[PDB]
C-alpha cells in the first residue's frame, strides 16, 4: 500500500463514497471513526472493536501526553503496539481538549501552555504515537463569536497550519509514512470559511477538516455552514467533520459531502444508558425495557443483538455493572458501522437520497 | 446426561480428581467456579468466562432476588438465558449475603427478616432462577464463636438442612433436573463438625460443602479444621469449600480432600490491580511496571497476555479504564482456571504432592 491515496469510487450529488489507502490498511468512506480516550476505546477490546466494522480509530493526544506521555509510548513501540490496534489511527492536535480540560491556560502566537504545546510540539506528539493520519495544530474558535474574533482565530489557526505542515514535512520517517490533514476555522462566516480554504490549499494537505463545527451549533446552523463550506474545499481529498455526530447529522452531512466522522456520543452515552436505534434513540435505563426480551434494534446484526434482550442490559447498566458498559458500548459503535455501511451501499447504487429520506421517516417517527 | 453423577478416576492421598456430569455440562474437579454477581460475571461476558476453562459458575442469589428479582427472572426464561451462560450454575442460599449486606435483620427459627428468607423460599429462588446446584439455606457462623453459639447454629443448620430437603424434593422439575447440596457447620470444633457431618449424611445429599472456614480463619486455622472436617463427609460426593480462596489456599485444600471452590478475589482484585502470578501477586499500578512490556505472567495461556504487556494495564488501571478491569479480569480467572488443570493433571499423573511443593516454593520465592 502506498503511503496515502484517496479514491472515489461512486457520487450522487455532493455524496460521495470510496477508499483511503494507507499502509496499516484501507479506509472505506463515508467513514466513522471510533474515539479511543486514552489509547482505548472505552469498554472494548481492540477486536471488538474491528469486528463491529471500524476501518479506523481516533486517538486523542491531550490524554496521552499527560499519561502515559508520549515519549513513554514511543519507547514502549508506538500507541499501535501499546493498546493492540494495528490499523490506521487517526490523532487530534491535542489543542481542543488543552483549551476544555487544562487549568490556567495562557495562549500566544507560538503555542497554547496550560497545567508549552505549539504546533511543532503536537505534530512531533502525534510521531512519536506512531499516527497514521496527523492533525495539524489549530485554534477551535468558541461558538457564538464575532466576525472580528473569528477571523483573528482562522488567520492564527492558517500560521499554524503551515507551521504543522512544515514541521511535519521535516521528519522523513513521518513524511513518508503518515498524511496529514489541515483544519479549516472561519466560524460560521461564509467569508472567513472561504479565506481559510483558500489559504488551506496553497498550503496543500492529504485531506482537509471542517473544524468547529461541534461546539453548539445546532443542527440547522451545521447544516446550513456546510452547505457553502465543504465545496470550498479540494473536491479530491477527503472530508472530514470533527466531532459530529449524531446518526442524522452524520446523514446530512454525507449529503454535503463529508467522507469523515468522529464522536464521542455511541460509547459515552452508551455508558449512559442511551442505545441507538433504526427507530431512534432508546434509553435503557427506562422501567418499559425491565422485561422486554426483545434485542436493543430488531435488525441489528451485532454481537449483543444476537445474544442478549433489553431486559438484561436493562438490569445491568440500572445495576452499574461494566459488562453494561461493554454491551451498550459494542451495539452502539456496531451501529454506527452498519449506517455508514448503508449509507456507502447506497451512495454506490445511486439510491442515496432515498436511503436519507427513509432513514430519516423511520428514525423520526 | 444425568441429573446428577459424580465419578472420581484418580487419586493421590486425600487429593481426588474427575467428573460431575450434570444435564446442562460436565464439570472438571477439582474445579473453580468464578463467581457471578448481579447475573455477571463482572467485567466479562460468559464466552469469555468459558474460553478461560470455566465448566461451571457460582451465583449469588441474595441480589438477584432484590434486582431484578427471581420471579422476573423466572417469567424471563431463567437466569442462564437472561445472562447467557448455558453450562451449570451453582446458586448460593442467599443467606450469609442477607446478614452482611441487608439492614434490620430478624433471624428466628423460620429463617430471617430482613430490609422473609427461609429455607423454603430461598430454594424456591433457586428454582426460579432454574439452578442447576442448589445450596441448602444456612446460618454461617461467625468467627470466632464460642462452642455453645457453635453448636446453637450447627444444630438450626441441620434442621434447615432437612427443610431444604423437603422443599427440594417436593418439586419434581427441580428434584429431577437439579442437584442439591448440604453444607456442614460446627465452626472450628471437631464434635460439632462431626456432628453436623453425620446430620447432613443421615438426610442424604448430592454433593457436601464446608461451610464457615472462609470468615476471618488464617490459613493455618482453616486448614487444620479441613484436616478432621473433610474425612468426616462422604466419600463418594463432591465436597465443596465455600469462599476459598488464594491459589496457595486451593492446593492445600485439595490436599485435604475439597473438589469445589468459588471466591471472587481473582474478579475483584483484579478490578483492584492485584494480578496473579507462579512467582505470586503483583499489584500491576506499581511505578516498577509502568515501562514493562512484558505480559502479567511469563507462562500464561490466556489472551491477555498473549496480547498485551503490563505497562499497557498499568495504565489502563491507573486511568481508571474499564478495559483495565476486563483484561486484569480475564487474566486472573484464566490464571485459576490453569490452576486447576495443573492440579487435574498432577493429581491424574500421580505427582500432585510434588506439584504442590514446587507450587508453593515458586508461588513464595
Ligand atoms: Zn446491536
Ligand atoms: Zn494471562
Amino acid at each position: 500500500r502506498p503511503r496515502f491515496s484517496f479514491s472515489i469510487a461512486a457520487r450522487e450529488g455532493k455524496a460521495r463514497t470510496g477508499t483511503i489507502e494507507m499502509k496499516r490498511g484501507v479506509i472505506r468512506t463515508p467513514a466513522f471513526m471510533p474515539v479511543g480516550t486514552a489509547a482505548t476505546v472505552k469498554a472494548l477490546k481492540p477486536e471488538t472493536v474491528r469486528a463491529t466494522g471500524a476501518d479506523i480509530i481516533l486517538g486523542n493526544t491531550y490524554h496521552l501526553m499527560l499519561r502515559p506521555g508520549a515519549e513513554r509510548i514511543a519507547k514502549l513501540g508506538g500507541l499501535h503496539s501499546f493498546m493492540g490496534w494495528d490499523r490506521p489511527i487517526l490523532t487530534d492536535s491535542g489543542g481542543y481538549q488543552v483549551m476544555s480540560l487544562s487549568s490556567l491556560t495562557k495562549q500566544s502566537e507560538e503555542g497554547v501552555t496550560f497545567k508549552m504545546l505549539s504546533p511543532e510540539r503536537s505534530i512531533e506528539i502525534q510521531h512519536l504515537l506512531g499516527s497514521d493520519i496527523v492533525m495539524a495544530f489549530d485554534e477551535c474558535t468558541p461558538y457564538p463569536a464575532t466576525p472580528s474574533r473569528a477571523a483573528s482565530s482562522m488567520e492564527r489557526s492558517m500560521r499554524w497550519a503551515k507551521r504543522s505542515r512544515d514541521a511535519f514535512d521535516s521528519r522523513k520517517e513521518q513524511a513518508e509514512n503518515a498524511a496529514l490533514f489541515g483544519i479549516q476555522q472561519g466560524s460560521v462566516f461564509e467569508n472567513l470559511r472561504q479565506q481559510s480554504a483558500d489559504a488551506l490549499a496553497e498550503i496543500g494537505f492529504d485531506g482537509y477538516a471542517v473544524g468547529g463545527l461541534a461546539v453548539g451549533q445546532g443542527q440547522d446552523e451545521m447544516f446550513r455552514v456546510l452547505d457553502f463550506s465543504v465545496p470550498m474545499l479540494p473536491d479530491d481529498k477527503p472530508h472530514y467533520l470533527m466531532g459530529v455526530g449524531k446518526p442524522d447529522d452524520i446523514v446530512g452531512a454525507v449529503e454535503r459531502g463529508i467522507d469523515m466522522f468522529d464522536c464521542v456520543l455511541p460509547t459515552r452515552s452508551g455508558r449512559n444508558g442511551q442505545a441507538f436505534t433504526w427507530d431512534g434513540p432508546i434509553n435503557i435505563r427506562n422501567a418499559r425495557f425491565s422485561e422486554d426480551l426483545k434485542p436493543l434494534d430488531s435488525e441489528c446484526h451485532c454481537a449483543v443483538c444476537q445474544k442478549w434482550s433489553r431486559a438484561y442490559i436493562h438490569h445491568l447498566i440500572r445495576a452499574g455493572e461494566i459488562l453494561g458498559a461493554m454491551l451498550m458500548t459494542e451495539h452502539n459503535i456496531a451501529f454506527y458501522q452498519q449506517l455508514m455501511q448503508k449509507i456507502r451501499d447506497s451512495i454506490s447504487e445511486g439510491r442515496f437520497s432515498q436511503f436519507a429520506q427513509d432513514f430519516r421517516a423511520r428514525y423520526f417517527a
